[PDB]
């Protein structure tokens, strides 16, 4: 597993519905990164060359409301089952 800087708006995030971020861990996050950079990449799932992240949804709107093209990504290839573990209810 290779870490990789992909931009924001390659990572579909299919729970955005689910939302339920505290803008005070996201502001948090958002200064820390500021700082020092993030440190823990996100875990991002590759199918059919479309990239899929489940897991940071915090350190995601972190970057996005910090206007920075790309974040940190340890990318695991994945299959159509571990995608449609994910979104199972
Ligand atoms: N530069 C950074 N500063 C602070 N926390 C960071 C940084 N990089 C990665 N993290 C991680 O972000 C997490 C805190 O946000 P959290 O809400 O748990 O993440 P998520 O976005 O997965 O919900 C911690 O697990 C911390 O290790």
């Amino acid at each position: 597993p290779m870490i990789v800087e992909l931009p924001l708006e390659k990572i579909r995030r299919p729970l955005m519905r689910t939302r339920s971020n505290d803008q005070n861990k996201v502001k948090e996050l958002m200064d820390s990164i500021r700082q020092i950079g993030l440190q823990v990449p996100i875990d991002v799932i590759e199918v059919d060359g479309t990239y899929y992240g489940f897991s940071g949804c915090h350190r995601y709107e972190a970057h996005q409301k910090l206007g920075l093209p790309t974040i940190r990504c340890k990318i695991r290839k994945g299959t159509k089952e571990t995608l449609r573990h994910h979104l199972r209810l």
